[PDB]
């Protein structure tokens, strides 16, 4: 079948650690010599606060344990990259694999793993919508929680967790600590981009609703659209231009051949479906549902 | 928000292992000294002719490699333990956590971590259904794949991943050796019982959108049914008598009252929709789905 995969968190699960400061307490990774975690566990500040706050905290505060290894680390060495803070320990981390730190593109699907007091609770997955906001789930303490890929034996971390909105949304950083949006780590009313629904992804979802669910159901459009008629459509109705990437085109390409039913009549059935109508409509990617 | 969870995959990983017996290869998984794996690893027979296709099998013959602790292991003694076998090893699993081999329900959530080559590659969730299948996605050498649940520190064993069907449906046993349902690990066809919508699980899915995506949607009914009206009408349309389990009211009653929608126009919902639905999408999915339970919408 079809199936919403999300990558073993095994690896996270060996460098993940806890982080408390003056009864702040949150998650961070441990690779090497660095722990990452989020800034704000220092203090709540705005703006160009920052650069003094840290440059005044004194290692001795941090509190750094990581309890999947029983092992309770020293700062020696705190600096901030972004709005994550890097502290240095003097123990290397035996568990670090080979990773890399890979910015997410709006659509792409990653794995959260969420972590209280340094240890994963639970998994899931969530995908970067254009808004640049994951919808996912998180309570206090949940802050330095990763979402990651694998490819092969490399860790790809692409997310840590800052800040929950008040529409279920959720913004942090890329682990070299740089928001994915405009948004900071401030608790106060942010602007958000207007929604607008990833249609690669959503057509990638019909796919796998036709080669598992049912091969011809009763609300697929009988009639095609071209790309072009659908574009100038979506331009209107909060609908990315199709395609998104264009390397996505031979995974729907594949999908309408495995389907035998044509993009086009899927894009068609886009449109016919706005009658029915967050959503959740753009949480399979192309490359998922066609590889699997 | 109301998010799928699955369980954290580490602990299954230090414990899986690959096993290889004359060009066939799948997976197992190993607690204490002893390592579990479906028993067609060593050929495909067929009804009683496994216990003495296994007594004569040669436990030199077995290649047991633990890839996360680049340990091979060493077969001492087989013996076949239900459909699966229980072969023991000289070597204790440092990593071996406290388990427990719980058999699951219809209706009950698991984490799949579908490996192959000892080395799980890819963690996702399954319901089992009435019909004693899980919904999963596996290619050959997966067989060994478990199912898992976890409570704080105990690991609970729930399945492993045996036989593929024609419908994109998946079986096995759980860790004792026993099937769910009335199928086996033979190449033939199996009757299988007719579909039926796990009806506490579907009350759930359509409670998670009212709490997380649309709290007034436009498709949830005005009018009520009543429990009684709707398991008349449940037994002519695929749907189990509702409540599915006695336990799940705790839950759902707890959802009514958060969404400020009682269980009757979930029910009568249902109902309405499996004739004036036309696509609508729930919870992201076009279809019913039994992969929320009450309890995980609920907790989280
Ligand atoms: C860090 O672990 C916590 C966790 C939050 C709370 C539950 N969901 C989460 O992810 N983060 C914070 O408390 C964060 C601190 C800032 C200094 C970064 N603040 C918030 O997420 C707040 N949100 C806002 O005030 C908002 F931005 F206006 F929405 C709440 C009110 C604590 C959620
Ligand atoms: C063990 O790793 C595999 C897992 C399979 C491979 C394809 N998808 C899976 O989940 N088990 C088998 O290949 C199994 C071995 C028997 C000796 C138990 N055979 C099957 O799953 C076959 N299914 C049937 O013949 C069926 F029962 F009629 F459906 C296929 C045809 C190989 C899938």
């Amino acid at each position: 079948g079809i199936k919403i995969l999300l990558h073993p968190s095994g690896v996270v699960e060996r460098c993940m650690v806890s982080v408390v400061y003056n009864g702040s307490a949150l998650n961070g990774i441990w690779l090497k010599n660095v722990v990452y975690c989020p800034r704000h566990v220092i203090g709540k500040f705005r703006g160009d606060q920052w650069t003094h706050m840290v440059s005044i905290a004194d290692c001795r505060d941090f509190i750094v344990k990581c309890p999947i290894q029983g092992i309770q680390l020293n700062v020696q060495s705190v600096k901030m990259v972004g709005a994550l803070l890097q502290l240095t320990v003097h123990t290397n981390n035996t568990a670090t694999p080979d990773y890399k730190f890979e910015r997410l593109q709006p659509g792409s699907s990653m794995t959260i793993a969420c972590a209280y007091d340094g240890i994963v609770r639970h998994v899931y997955h969530v995908v970067l919508q254009l808004n640049n906001l994951i919808y996912a789930s998180f309570l206090n303490g949940a802050c330095g929680s990763v979402g990651y890929t694998l490819k092969g034996k490399t860790l790809y971390l692409h997310y840590m967790h800052h800040i929950e909105f008040n529409n279920k949304t959720h913004s942090g950083t890329d682990l070299e600590g740089n928001f994915y949006g405009p948004y900071v780590d401030e608790e106060v009313i942010q602007q958000q981009t207007a929604f607008q629904y990833y249609t690669d992804n959503v057509v990638a979802q019909l796919y796998a609703h036709l080669l598992t669910v049912d091969a011809r159901p009763k609300w697929l459009a009988q009639s095609q659209i071209s790309i072009e008629d659908f574009n100038s459509w979506a331009a209107n109705n909060s609908f990315a231009n199709f395609p998104c990437e264009q390397t996505n085109m031979s995974y729907i390409m594949g999908l309408s051949q495995t389907a035998r039913v044509p993009v086009e009549r899927i894009l068609n059935t886009i449109i016919q479906l706005t009658t029915n109508r967050y959503d959740f409509e753009c949480d399979w990617t192309p490359e998922m549902v066609y590889n699997q």
